[PDB]
DNA sequence: CGCGAATCGCG
DNA sequence: CGCGAATCGCG
């Protein structure tokens, strides 16, 4: 079952492709741990792959042992091959998005992290804590 | 239904990806009206492509009015979008099977055709004629 | 509404 | 055996 002593990360969209943002929050206390602010063009999976990867690089700086839940097996799957196997165009208005994913491939290419990247079960344990 | 005078194109594979050919018959009477000779490395999905281009070639050439039957959505559906989303690795090993391709897509960029590309409904209609 | 992973026919 | 198109969860 649950590691309550973790990390959820979650997107949130609407319009997809469209607005998208993410936040990493304490799985227990629902408190909000990093945010990043609507970025104008990504997808879902963009998104919820740099959430991890944010994740990642939060937990580490703080020499954390907590793992990382997401509801996303997409988004799991891009962090773990370290390629965001996304369909978006890459023009003048998904440069940003492109620009975020390229660098947190980037990273994943040069560190190590010993975070365990697992999957929320949301069919059994509800919705991911604090789901947009 | 079936339109008898047609020209039915198949491939013949085993090994996919491995050793791939093709050929082009007539529907009704089985005569093998051309054929491709192995290519030491394709898969089943290039190399049915390929046999729905050269059966366009033909038939123009011939200013034939038949149409080609396939039994793949996939070829037909690449041909239609003058692309082959094919995965096969670019190296030096499929660099003829990719050359043909190559090849193939330019050809349907730069010319137009009447032939209906019609799905051949294997399991109502047994199986596509001269089925490798 | 769209995004992508996981889940048939064909040789 | 593998190749790709057609056919769920998520916000």
């Amino acid at each position: 079952e649950i590691i309550w002593e973790s990390l959820s990360v979650d997107v949130g969209s609407q319009g997809n492709p469209g607005i998208v943002e993410y936040k990493g929050v304490d799985t227990k206390t629902g408190e909000v741990l990093f945010e990043r602010e609507p970025i104008p063009i990504g997808t879902n999976n963009m998104g919820e792959f740099l959430a991890i990867v944010h994740g990642l690089r939060y937990l580490k700086e703080r020499n954390s042992r907590k793992p990382i839940y997401s509801n996303s097996q997409t988004a799991i799957k891009w962090v773990k091959d370290k390629k965001a196997k996304s369909t978006l165009v890459r023009n003048e208005e998904t440069a940003l998005i492109w620009k975020l994913v390229d660098e947190a491939e980037e990273w994943l290419n040069t560190h190590t992290y010993e975070t365990p990247i697992l999957k929320w079960q949301t069919d059994k344990w509800g919705e991911i804590k604090a789901d947009y």
